[PDB]
């Protein structure tokens, strides 16, 4: 995809794996799309099979830091620790390595940021679905709020984001966008590690 000239769109999905993530692939596989998992190390060492399906399944997958702690709140070792521990559980379960990291909170600074072996990818559309878990409510803030380039966060904890991806990604699809991985946005583009991006 020519993201350039076509109106492309990046789902993105934070905080996973967990129970919730296999019927989340299961409804994108069936409607032929894309997104982005921004995963959780913590979570990671007990989904090894899952990160394969995104791998397998053309997913992305991206690194949230380990334990989901504010990195500006961390040393220069810390934010070491959370960095390649990520990176370890993601080598372990899909045998790739992230090229993207989104900080905790969207909590980042250019002192901390430099530590980052990868472009920080934050976002432009925030759903909310973390405060109120409401499907319905996702796709209208997703929908409404989209824009060509535009990167949706969501997350990957609880029911409501299984139950809107169908409607949201039938609504993208309606109202003219393409639907693709972080990669793909950035494709072409300036994108390089310890900078921060929310839109293309
Ligand atoms: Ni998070």
């Amino acid at each position: 995809v020519d993201c350039a000239t076509t109106k492309c769109v990046a789902l993105t999905f934070d905080d996973g794996p967990g129970e919730y993530t296999n019927r989340l692939l299961d409804e994108l596989s069936e409607q032929h799309t894309p997104a982005t998992f921004f995963v959780l190390g913590k979570n990671v060492k007990k989904y090894p099979k899952t990160l394969k399906r995104m791998v397998d399944e053309g997913h992305q997958i991206g690194s949230h830091t380990f334990d989901h702690k504010d990195i500006t709140k961390l040393t220069a070792e810390g934010i070491e620790h959370e960095v390649q521990w990520t990176d370890e559980a993601i080598e372990q379960a899909a045998g790739v390595k992230p090229q993207i990291l989104r900080p905790p909170y969207g909590a980042h600074g250019a002192v901390y940021d430099r530590l980052i072996p990868y472009p920080l990818v934050l976002w432009d559309v925030d759903t909310l679905d973390w405060k109120h878990h409401d499907p319905q409510k996702t796709v209208r803030i997703a929908l409404e709020e989209a824009k060509p380039g535009s990167i949706i966060l969501m997350h990957d904890i609880h029911e409501s984001s299984v139950k809107a991806v169908p409607q949201l990604v039938s609504k993208l699809h309606d109202a003219g966008y393409t639907l693709v991985t972080v990669d793909q946005l950035f494709a072409g583009t300036d994108f390089k590690p310890a900078k921060a991006y929310d839109h293309r």
